[PDB]
């Protein structure tokens, strides 16, 4: 439906120095997920792994959680809840955990939680924060987008952002960053073209 609210998209690094990182994968036609620093935009395939890295200068307490949420980028669509198209809503798609209409899933984590906000109508997915490996600099979450940017009845060629928030056990904001996302068939190919846009 239509949300009444619009989520905040402002970058906020906060106490813990919270930032996002991405694999630098290139644009070889074979790559399924590649990020463009120029456009601050992730190019990913339908249902393929999209790794997103959490980087903190300071370790947040335990019980901290990581939420991901999609919104439309253009002003005239902001109040519209990003949601899978009817075809992929009805698809034999289920991973056993995720609601059939959420765009964003997390793979590899039985502690995942999915939320239909009963006041705003917004979809989000939440996982526990885990500190990096001893000897790693970052935490990695594997995200899946289950509906193409092309799908009419869904996003229908309108751009989206993903909003990653850091929250504490009670849900208070600890930090926030964001990136654009396009779910296509040719991520390597469509990034180099869009990076060719710009110049
Ligand atoms: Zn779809």
């Amino acid at each position: 439906p239509l949300s009444s609210s619009v989520p905040s998209q402002k970058t906020y690094q906060g106490s813990y120095g919270f930032r996002l990182g991405f694999l630098h994968s290139g644009t070889a036609k074979s790559v399924t997920c590649t990020y463009s620093p120029a456009l601050n935009k992730m190019f990913c395939q339908l249902a393929k792994t999209c790794p997103v890295q959490l980087w903190v200068d300071s370790t947040p307490p335990p019980g901290t959680r990581v939420r991901a949420m999609a919104i439309y980028k253009q002003s005239q669509h902001m109040t519209e809840v990003v949601r899978r198209c009817p075809h992929h809503e009805r698809c034999s798609d289920s991973d056993g955990l995720a609601p059939p209409q959420h765009l964003i899933r997390v793979e590899g984590n039985l502690r995942v939680e999915y939320l239909d906000d009963r006041n705003t109508f917004r979809h989000s997915v939440v996982v526990p924060y885990e500190p990096p490996e001893v000897g790693s600099d970052c935490t990695t979450i594997h995200y899946n987008y289950m509906c193409n940017s092309s799908c009419m009845g869904g996003m229908n060629r309108r751009p989206i952002l993903t909003i990653i928030t850091l929250e504490d056990s009670s849900g208070n904001l600890l930090g926030r960053n964001s990136f654009e996302v396009r779910v296509c068939a040719c991520p390597g190919r469509d990034r180099r073209t869009e990076e060719e846009n710009l110049r």
